């Protein structure tokens, strides 16, 4: 059977590569979409035998049948379909010119932005959402009145992911003379140098470059611009944010969005709600315009009611794996605040990827190409949450749906489940629980509901057995009140998370899942005992539970709020590669050996300053005013979050040196007298003072931002003060 | 057996995503057409014993043997064809000059539109048929002398399916300068510019883009085109209504078609009768003429008469399911009125295709692309029947007969029946059917005949008998005294449709087809029983009855014309997306849980106005003045139809405030009195009053259309005044 394995796992490697050959283009036709999926399925059905034989090596005559099945499948398909296998191995874009809705105030910024500055060649990027109406702007900003007149010459260029250096130079130099065969045998760099003698005989120059999307073909066309000290500007639209390296394109209101479908259908409550559902995004405005135009004026067919090769460019440029990862992202339910760290946990448990440092590079990735919306940022920088925009979001849901089959979003029969993947049900739960779902291939199964929901008894064990090949298990929306013997034949489980209101106890049979690479553990209890053997699972990274949980006594990256009593040196000892530490543990009971801690947290008198660890970068303390200067010792400490009465106390006097400190975050305290310097705080950036000012801060050079809450009106008063003496400050 | 039937699926699934990409292309070699009429041919059968096995399965030896036999038979077309299955994988018109014939009108109508209107550039779009003459006027117009005089530039672009954006630019600079080759290195937008100063150089200009097939085309050429505040103009011609969104070009009379006729043929009864039969078409005239020409000027010759690539232009252009539906309107006889929902609930019965608003989709669809011709609009706008011209008739009849195998009209042998797929017999039907025909792969049906049918005793079973495998029974025009033991055998039912004249009762025998997806019984007797167990059809969706049908105590759509007993809370409480529902049980016996009804029809006091559903937008009152107000505070009521002494009164005078109410309906009424304001009907827009008026109707801003039938003149005078204070009247 071990032979067999090994040749299994031969075929499969060779579809795989056959895979990933075949994703570098689409095909349009049928034939091969159809070998595709065949081939898809074969390779699941391979991977899931694989794995099994694994786990019961670890631990054989159906998981012999099954490979000896797979493997004439494979045979089989190879034979057959050899000559398919063998096989599968410009327009510039016309925009509105006249009915423009929305774009009257950013043009007049972008126009202010081009008409001021220095004397030497600016460039004013615009960034944006695939179909955001970034060229549409540019266009409006190109035949504007002011422009015209400030510029003499006014220049557009159409690059785009296809495009060629001569072509384009001879198309500049075509706008100022037309005899151009003179240039049939002269390099590119001498047409570049024709094309800088001709905007350099001028005055200033209005350039605008449409669709640039890599620094390469910027570095390559910007050759023919010259610098020549008067006021020459660029106009660049682009979707990567790192091309701009910026003037992000706003979104059209919800006002403007039901003008703009208006005005494309007529030249309604249906129609209001029609335009809401486009998000502010003028592309799906006018697809869905387009396609209304051809319905009947009846508020029947307009209920009825309630694009893709635009989205497709960036898409295709992302890798094999961020591919993917991408697509992971539209299991989350529309408009969803997905957690970047549950999301790149997902990712990593999941396969698609220190894993970690990879995954939030996938993250920063899909971000900067703008196919990912971010709007929580930790207070160090880092991102905290993030949402898909809606057409990327149905785009996602449609691809890992109907093209990849990534995961199914749920009732399917018995005969469609059986070719599942991953699941994704936020609706009706309990209803297709009872149904008792039976899936043979299916390797996830999601739950992303903000709405908590209590699991029957009678069904506690139906998704352990109907779904036995389990490596993803997020159901932390749905509460159980207790362990099935079917949860620890989850042989297969690399992510679990669950929630529960009674469970004060971790059996030790959970330490028979050896494949565990994320433990969360959300209970409402006060105390939790975790009795499995942590230490015995060589896979587990990160173990989060919101209660002060107590282990028993490398790959191990977070504990998070452990109880002070598993603080001990013994099992300190066993995790040299924690980075994240938590405890919430009644703290007045008590890390050293930790060189590599950045994040600790104590939940509820401080130590010497030399007993803390010398590494620390973030330190946050809940429920614990001169102790300050114990903190102040530390030399590393960047980030200091005081939340929930953390520092009591009534005058407070700035004495330590925080010389690496940037965020202070303040919260829930009773402070009344503070004094300091800019000496005390050379290095602050960012200060926060929610439900809690020396005007000693405004010498501090990296000062820039201040976040104020509901406070007495002095401190707005002080605050304001501040930011009159570019600075950030929002007071509420 | 079961896993032969997944190989048998699979199997099934590659030869039809096979037959789906060479549907994309036509091919003239007569190798590839008979390989793919054989695998056709083989696809039919595996999908014939598919079927057959899940019934049984449901509910075997021969169903194993024809899996085994149908399997080899796919075994040995992959084998033997491999290479064909690999391989398998501009002129503008010359249009009529010298004698056109009927376009003097329309040229000058469409010439009155174009001379005529605002400062801006405006466009005239001429829709109509395939070959209707649109070219023809277009060119009539183009060289009109006023025309000529009024427009100092004339330009005639020729659009097609295929077209270079750089060549037509060309083309059109061409007509204003001779050297063209200082423009082989600027951009095609550069050449839209020196196309606008071009135009823009002169006076009004005239453009005339014949045969535009998208509006992305037109948007993507309207670039070269100023609009210089003069009354500059654009010809338009094209099939899609889409893009001229006009002028609805007109046909040819009869006389009009005989004089096009006799002046082709001739630089006769025969002759006229084969004029009438062109049904309008000039180019159906040109064609028959073209070969009448050949043929001797003999009478013998002419009564023996009694194109194709051009309607493939359009049909081509068709996505691979709409095809299908526009060959299926074939089906029914020419010159058929096709009631629309009949053939929607067809195309969902034969797989082609909520379901009816997909298929409604596709109806519009072919009406738009003018495939389809509609005559009978509902009252609020939807679509009630109709009709393919005779040359679409003819084009869907020859292709789903001959190349598709899509249908066979009928006599056929026992070798012939065998591979038909679709019966539709209309004439001779008793005839056909005394030869006891046996069809093992018929699968619909078909009897679309307006002449009353009944079916002999001796005969009744022949049909359930001959053809086991029938999916879709329409014989709608056949009597059946009475259902025989084969009807029930009839296990893959999903479309039944049949009329009686004594069949009182429905046998609980009919609940043993799961598969009816549509019940259609048109019985003659005043009351029907149905005892079948309706509730316990899962995939039954419609019920159409014209009698008072009796019920027994989630896809069911429609429930037309039952019963009051019927309407208990339990019945109703089974069907939570009933949309359209019928009472005709005697109203005064008597659907608040409905609460996604938009239809009610009740036909024989009224209760207080809470107790109707709130969600309701059409309501029909048949034979059940003051109790109208009961109807005005219905908020969400758009259509209201008084039909047959619907509301009996001699006062009315209007309280009620209908702030909804967009059609109003009233027949047969004994009213003499109405009073109204505009306050009462703020939204009225269509009025009906047939075999039955206050002036306040004309301060109504949305009332454009009225329509009277016979009545005294009083009503016609007060009908002509509201006219004279566009508004739509008739009177007759
Ligand atoms: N403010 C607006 N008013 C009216 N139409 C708009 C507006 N913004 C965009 N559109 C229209 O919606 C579509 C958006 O395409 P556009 O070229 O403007 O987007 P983009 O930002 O350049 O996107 P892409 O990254 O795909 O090039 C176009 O058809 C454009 O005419
Ligand atoms: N009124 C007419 N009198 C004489 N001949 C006509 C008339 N109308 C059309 N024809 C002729 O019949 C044929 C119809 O083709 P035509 O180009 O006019 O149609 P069309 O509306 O442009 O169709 P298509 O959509 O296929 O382009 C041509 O041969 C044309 O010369």
């Amino acid at each position: 059977v071990k032979d067999s394995a090994e040749s299994l796992l031969q075929d499969l490697n060779d579809f795989n590569a056959f895979l990933k050959q075949t994703a570098k283009s689409r095909t349009e036709n049928d034939v091969h979409k159809e070998l595709v999926k065949k081939i898809k399925t074969v390779v699941n059905s391979a991977e899931d035998a694989i794995d099994k034989f694994v786990i019961e090596a670890k631990l054989v005559y159906d998981v012999a049948g099954e490979i000896k099945t797979i493997r004439d499948k494979v045979k089989e398909i190879r034979l057959n379909n050899a000559l398919d296998l063998q096989a599968l191995q410009r327009k510039p874009p016309v925009v509105e010119e006249d009915d423009v809705v929305g774009f009257e105030e950013e043009a007049d910024k972008v126009i202010n932005r081009l008409l001021g500055g220095s004397s030497g060649l600016e460039v004013v990027p615009v960034v944006g959402m695939p179909g955001l109406g970034k060229t549409t702007l540019a266009n409006k900003i190109y035949k504007h009145p002011d422009i015209g007149y400030q510029f003499f010459t006014r220049i557009w260029v159409y690059v785009s992911q296809s495009y060629r250096r001569r072509e384009l130079f001879l198309n500049i130099i075509s706008k100022f003379t037309r005899n151009t065969k003179q240039y049939h045998d002269m390099c590119e760099e001498d047409l570049a140098d024709e094309i800088e003698d001709f905007l350099g005989k001028g005055g200033k120059y209005l350039i605008v470059l449409d669709d640039v999307w890599s620094p390469d073909a910027w570095e390559r066309i910007r050759i023919a611009f010259p610098n020549n000290n008067k006021s020459n500007r660029i106009l660049l639209t682009t979707r990567d944010s790192k091309v701009a390296k910026p003037h992000d394109l706003k979104f059209l209101t919800e006002d403007e969005s039901w003008i703009l479908l208006e005005k494309k259908v007529f030249h309604e409550l249906s129609g209001k709600s029609i335009a809401k559902k486009c998000n502010g995004l003028p592309l799906a405005i006018v697809v869905i315009a387009g396609a209304l135009i051809g319905k009947g004026k009846t508020s029947r067919e307009w209920k009825q009611v309630d694009c893709n090769k635009l989205v497709q460019l960036s898409y295709d440029r992302l890798s094999y794996d961020l591919k993917a990862c991408f697509l992971y992202c539209g299991a989350f339910p529309g408009g969803f605040e997905i957690p970047a760290w549950k999301l790149i946990r997902l990712w990593i448990a999941e396969g698609f990827i220190s894993l970690e440092c990879k995954a939030e590079d996938n993250l920063n990735d899909l971000i900067n190409r703008n196919l990912v919306m971010v709007m929580q940022r930790t207070s160090d920088g880092q991102i905290k949450t993030c949402r898909l925009h809606d057409m990327l979001h149905e785009f996602c849901r449609q691809e890992a749906m109907k093209e990849e089959n990534l995961f199914q979003e749920i009732f399917p029969g018995k005969r469609e489940l059986a070719t599942y993947r991953r699941l994704c049900i936020h609706s009706s739960v309990l209803e297709f629980i009872s149904t008792k779902p039976s899936g043979e291939h299916v390797r996830s199964f999601l739950s992303f509901s903000l709405k908590k929901i209590e699991m029957p008894s009678v069904d506690i064990p139906t998704i352990p057995k109907g779904f036995p090949l389990l490596r993803v298990f997020d159901v932390e929306s749905i509460n159980f009140s207790r362990f099935s013997k079917e949860f620890f034949q989850l042989y297969h489980l690399r992510y679990i998370a669950f929630s529960s209101d009674t469970i004060k106890i971790i059996p030790k049979h959970i330490g028979e899942l050896w494949n565990i690479q994320t433990l969360i553990i959300n209970t409402q209890q006060r105390s939790l005992d975790i009795q499995a053997n942590i230490w015995n699972m060589e896979r587990l990274r990160h173990l989060h539970t919101n209660s002060s949980a107590k282990l028993p006594v490398q790959s191990l990256q977070t504990l998070s709020t452990i109880a002070p009593e598993s603080c001990t040196e013994e099992v300190f000892a066993r995790t040299p590669n924690l980075k994240k530490l938590g405890i919430r543990g009644k703290i007045a009971v008590l890390v050293k050996k930790l060189e590599s801690l950045e994040n600790l947290k104590l939940i509820n008198r401080l130590p010497p300053s030399y007993i803390f660890p010398t590494k620390l970068r973030k330190l946050s303390l809940v429920d614990t005013w001169n102790d300050m200067s114990i903190l102040g010792q530390m030399e590393h400490l960047e980030v200091l979050k005081l939340k929930e009465n953390g520092f009591m106390g009534e005058c407070w006097e700035s004495v330590g040196g925080f010389c690496s400190l940037l965020v202070l975050w303040i919260e829930r305290t009773d402070l009344v007298s503070w004094k300091a310097s800019a000496d005390h705080f050379p290095r602050l950036k960012h200060l926060v003072l929610i439900c809690c000012i020396p005007i000693g801060l405004a010498d501090i050079r990296s000062f820039q931002v201040m976040e104020l809450q509901n406070s007495t009106k002095t401190a707005a008063i002080s605050a304001r003060g501040i930011r009159d003496k570019g600075f950030k400050l929002s007071i509420f």
